[PDB]
Parts: structure tokens; C-alpha cells; sequence
């Protein structure tokens, strides 16, 4: 069973609460973050933090190393300028997982990729280009991977009673941050939804 996970952002919406959620479950937690003030001090705490950013590969590696799996909420926050952070991370991502024999990644990218794709509002639609070029480098890995595509993420409160379909489809357009998190850390005790695109969402 999984035991070690690296988070990639770690520090944003739902990076935070899905840290939090690992921390509690049990898990040894490591996060790869370029500040560390924007880690809580309330509430439960990583086993162990690295300094650093997703596009050099030697903090990548220096996170991934001894893993048994690898989550990744990593984003752009508000910005919706043409972008390759979150490609090149996963780039780094998964040369680094090669490198240590971890063979487990559970990826969020958005509904989108399951959704018309001409359906995607024009501000979104530099962020979806690269949520397309990360989706293909974590297929095209070779390694076990779940791909994540949520609708809106939410600020409700954690259920784990949400729904998750293989197609966009589903009872609502919504998640919440925190169902979000828990979802993340359901797929690394099944290998039901590897190699598949997820859909998590649920009327609240
Ligand atoms: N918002 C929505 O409704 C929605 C819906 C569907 C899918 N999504 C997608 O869901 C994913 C998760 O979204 P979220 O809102 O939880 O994310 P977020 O709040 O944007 O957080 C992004 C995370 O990525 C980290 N990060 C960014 N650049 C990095 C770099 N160079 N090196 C290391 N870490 C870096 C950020 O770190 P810092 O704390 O250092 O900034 C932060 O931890 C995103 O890809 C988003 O596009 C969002
Ligand atoms: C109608 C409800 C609604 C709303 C008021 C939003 O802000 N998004 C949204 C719905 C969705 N946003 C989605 C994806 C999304 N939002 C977002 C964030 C921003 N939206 C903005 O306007 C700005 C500005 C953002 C950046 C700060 C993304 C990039 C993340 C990033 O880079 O910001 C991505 C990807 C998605 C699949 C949705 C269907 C779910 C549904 O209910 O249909």
C-alpha cells in the first residue's frame, strides 16, 4: 500500500486541504514548495518539506525521491497567461519518477478535457493548452496514471459522498476543494481509474 506521497502544489486551493487530508490519514507527506510561509501552521503538517520550484528538475527529483506515489494540484492561480509551468512540471515530474521506480500519479487538470473542447471560455483557454500538454506527458509516461478532471472547484465542506463518472457527465458541475482533496487520495488505494480520465462532482 501507498505509504509516501509527494504533493505538488501543495500550497494552492485544494493542494492545501488535499495536504492536510493526507497528513491526517496517515500518509508521509512531502511537498515540494517555492515559499514555505504559505504552509499552515494550524492543523496537521507534511513529515517533510522541500524549498523549491517544479520547473528545476534537481528539486523535483530531490521530492520525488523514495515516494510511492505522486499527487499534483498544481496550477496557475489567478493567472491566465500562455503557460507551460504546469507541462514542463509533469515533464520534470515524471523523469524524476523513472529515475526513483515510482510508478503512481494522480494529476488534476479540469473538465475541460472531457467537455466539447470548443466549449472552453476564451480567458481559460491558455491554461487548458497546457492542461492538454500535461495531460499527454503523464499518458504518454508509461507509469500508472490517474487523470483528475474536475468541474468548478467549490468551497464546501468535505462529504466523500460525491460521485465520480469516466465521461463529464455527472450529477453537477461542482466540487469542492476539499471532496476534491479526498478524491485524490482514494485513487492511491484502488488502481480502478488508472489509465483513465475522472470526473468528480456532486450536487451539495
Ligand atoms: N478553479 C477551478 O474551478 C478549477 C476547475 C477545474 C480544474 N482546475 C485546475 O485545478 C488545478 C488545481 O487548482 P487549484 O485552484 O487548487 O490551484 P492553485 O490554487 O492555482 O494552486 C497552484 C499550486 O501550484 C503551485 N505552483 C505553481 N507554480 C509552481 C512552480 N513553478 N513550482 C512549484 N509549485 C508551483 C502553487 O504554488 P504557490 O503557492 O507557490 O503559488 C500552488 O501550490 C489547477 O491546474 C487548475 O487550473 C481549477
Ligand atoms: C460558472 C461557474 C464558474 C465560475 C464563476 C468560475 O470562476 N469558474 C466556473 C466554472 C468552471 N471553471 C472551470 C475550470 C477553471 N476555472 C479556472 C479559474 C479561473 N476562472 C476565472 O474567471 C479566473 C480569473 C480564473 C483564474 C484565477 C481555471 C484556471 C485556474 C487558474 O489558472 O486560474 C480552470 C481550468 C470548470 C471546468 C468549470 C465548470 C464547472 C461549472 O460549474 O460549470
Amino acid at each position: 500500500a501507498v505509504k509516501k506521497i509527494a504533493i505538488f502544489g501543495a500550497t494552492g486551493q485544494t493542494g492545501l486541504t488535499t495536504l492536510a487530508q493526507a497528513v491526517q490519514a496517515g500518509y508521509e507527506v512531502t511537498v515540494l514548495v517555492r515559499d514555505s510561509s504559505r504552509l499552515p501552521s494550524e492543523g496537521p503538517r507534511p513529515a517533510h518539506v522541500v524549498v523549491g520550484d517544479v520547473l528545476q528538475a534537481a528539486d523535483v527529483d530531490k521530492t520525488v525521491a523514495g515516494q510511492d506515489a505522486v499527487i499534483v494540484l498544481l496550477g496557475t492561480r489567478n493567472d491566465l497567461s500562455p503557460t507551460t509551468v504546469m507541462s514542463e512540471g509533469a515533464r520534470n515530474i515524471v523523469a524524476a519518477m523513472k529515475a526513483h521506480g515510482v510508478d503512481k500519479v494522480v494529476a488534476c487538470t479540469s473538465a475541460f478535457l472531457l467537455w466539447d473542447p470548443t466549449k472552453v471560455p476564451p480567458r481559460l483557454q491558455a491554461v487548458t493548452d497546457d492542461h492538454i500538454r500535461m495531460h499527454k506527458v503523464l499518458r504518454e509516461s508509461g507509469l500508472k496514471y490517474v487523470a483528475v478532471m474536475p468541474p468548478h472547484i467549490g468551497d464546501q465542506p468535505l462529504t466523500g459522498a460525491y460521485t465520480v463518472t469516466l465521461d463529464g457527465r455527472g450529477p453537477s458541475r461542482v466540487i469542492s476543494k476539499h471532496d476534491l482533496g479526498h478524491f485524490m487520495l482514494r485513487c492511491l488505494t484502488t488502481d480502478e481509474y488508472d489509465g483513465h480520465s475522472t470526473y468528480p462532482s456532486h450536487q451539495y
